[PDB]
C-alpha cells in the first residue's frame, strides 16, 4: 500500500524547557500511523542541533505527524518538553504536482500559521536543486518555551 517514504530531517531545537537544573537532555520523538521513531539524545543543551532524518512510511495523504520533545534522564524518569503535529498532505499534494523544471528556489505552496497548527511561521515548500521541501518551525505545545525546526523531503521506493 506503499506510497512512498517521508523524510524528516530534525534538525534542531530553539531554547527549550529546562528540565534538569540548569539544562536538559532532549530527544525527539515521531509517531504517525504505528510507526515510533526517535533522534538521539543530545547532552545538556537546550539549543540542541540534531541534524538528524527520521523515515517513515506513508499510506496515506490525510495523516498528521506528532512530534514529541523529552528530556532523557539515565537513571529515572523523562520529563516533557512539548509537543507540536503537522499535516503531510499539503507536501504530499505538491509531489502530486507537474513541478518537474520550475526554477530552483520556487515557492510552491506555502502553509499559514493559525490557531490550529503549530507553526511558529508561514511554512514554504519550495523546489529547489531538483527536488520538493517542506520546511517547518514548530512552536512547542504545552510547555512554557521552545521551537523545533524541520524539513520535508520525500523518498521514492521502488
Ligand atoms: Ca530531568
Ligand atoms: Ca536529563
Amino acid at each position: 500500500d506503499l506510497l512512498g517514504l517521508l523524510r524528516i530531517r530534525i534538525k534542531r531545537g530553539v531554547n527549550l524547557a529546562v528540565r534538569d537544573i540548569s539544562s536538559s537532555d532532549p530527544y525527539v520523538v515521531v509517531k504517525m500511523g504505528k510507526q515510533k521513531l526517535k533522534t538521539r539524545v543530545i547532552n545538556k543543551d537546550v539549543n540542541p542541533e540534531w541534524n538528524e532524518d527520521l523515515t517513515l512510511s506513508v499510506t496515506d495523504s490525510n495523516l498528521t505527524v506528532l512530534l514529541t520533545v523529552y528530556d532523557h534522564d539515565m537513571f529515572s524518569k523523562d520529563d516533557k518538553m512539548g509537543d507540536a503535529e503537522f499535516e503531510i498532505s499539503p507536501y504530499i499534494e505538491a509531489l502530486r504536482m507537474q513541478l518537474d523544471g520550475l526554477p530552483s528556489g520556487t515557492i510552491v505552496t506555502t502553509v499559514k500559521p493559525s490557531r490550529r497548527n503549530c507553526l511558529a511561521e508561514e511554512s514554504r515548500v519550495t523546489w529547489v536543486d531538483g527536488k520538493l521541501v517542506q520546511d517547518l518551525v514548530l512552536r512547542l505545545r504545552h510547555v512554557e518555551c521552545g521551537e523545533v525546526e524541520a524539513q520535508l523531503q520525500w523518498i521514492d521506493l521502488p
